[PDB]
């Protein structure tokens, strides 16, 4: 009987939403929206996707499938309102000035919900089971994000009496390169590694931000125990992206001395698998068998 309520705030401007009833013409705007989205049943309810990243979770493709793709990247605001939409959900940049400002579909009832899990430096895997909790009420499946969640605590409870006594490591995320590495520093990537003892090198530094450049001279001053590598290829069949960076990274004299290079020490992941969405704790557990060396 009562309304599910939230806020959010586009450039100062505070906007409060609520809904009495599940929206029946819901579109994303990004790749992890889509798939908690999906992951909660909710394909019926949504009129239209955007701007997929990499290949979709392979347990959510045959309900990615049954949802219109509205554009490979953010689609036009005509492209958008052709659908009819009522609700509109993505990462904060999917309702900037540039793709469509969030004030132009606030003009026209759409309803705007992001994950808190994506708004600051604040959030962890909480944040994240509590998003597709609200997620789950906005669209009446509750119970459905519930069991969802209680799942998902079960597994990673199972990962962590492993990992009971076992030594933490030190870990260094390279996303990419162009003279200083891109790299990880607070918020939801080092909160979600800390689960399994994996110590993010560039956190506790003062860089109050999720990505930013960084320096070598710091990594090499840290002396991470394992390098993990974002693979930004098409097929997960295909790991030339990991395997040329892997080889950058080998050919940087500057680098040699750095315990994961002489170890040999690289980590192959997806960037969905270690931000805001579905895929968090499947993650982990391979993460976990790969820096500790343990079978969960
Ligand atoms: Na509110
Ligand atoms: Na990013």
């Amino acid at each position: 009987g009562t309304s599910v309520t939230w806020s959010e705030t586009f450039d100062g401007t505070k906007t409060d939403f609520a809904v009495k009833s599940a929206p029946t013409h819901a579109v994303s705007m990004s790749q992890a929206t889509t798939e908690m989205m999906l992951q909660l049943g909710l394909d019926d309810k949504m009129a239209g996707t955007a701007f997929k990243e990499e290949e979709i979770y392979p347990p959510l493709q045959a309900a990615y499938d049954k949802v219109k793709v509205l554009s490979d990247k953010w689609p036009s605001y005509e492209v958008f309102m052709s659908v009819k939409p009522d609700f509109a959900t993505g990462w904060p940049d999917s309702f900037s000035k540039r793709a469509i400002p969030a004030d132009k579909m606030i003009s026209q009832k759409v309803n705007i919900w992001i994950p808190e899990s994506m708004l600051s430096t604040k959030a962890d895997l909480e944040t994240n089971f509590s998003d597709m909790i609200k997620l789950g009420e906005i669209f009446g499946v509750k119970p459905k994000a519930e069991e969802w969640v209680a799942d998902q605590r079960k597994t990673l409870a199972a990962i962590q009496n492993k990992l009971k006594d076992l030594p933490r490591k030190r870990v260094f995320i390279y996303d990419s390169e162009d003279g200083q590495p891109f790299t990880a520093f607070e918020g939801y990537t080092t909160n979600i590694l800390k689960l399994i003892g994996a110590d993010n090198v560039m956190s506790g530094l003062g860089v109050d931000k999720t990505w930013a450049k960084g320096s070598w001279e710091t990594v090499i001053a840290q002396n991470p125990d394992y390098i993990i590598i974002a693979d930004y290829g098409n097929s997960i069949r295909n790991d030339d992206d990991f395997q040329q960076k892997i080889e950058k990274i080998k050919a940087n004299p500057q680098l040699q001395d750095i315990t994961a290079v002489k170890e040999g020490h690289f980590i192959r992941v997806k960037l969905s698998e270690i931000t805001p969405g579905v895929r968090t704790v499947d993650a982990l557990k391979r993460l976990a068998e790969e820096i500790h060396g343990i079978k969960v």
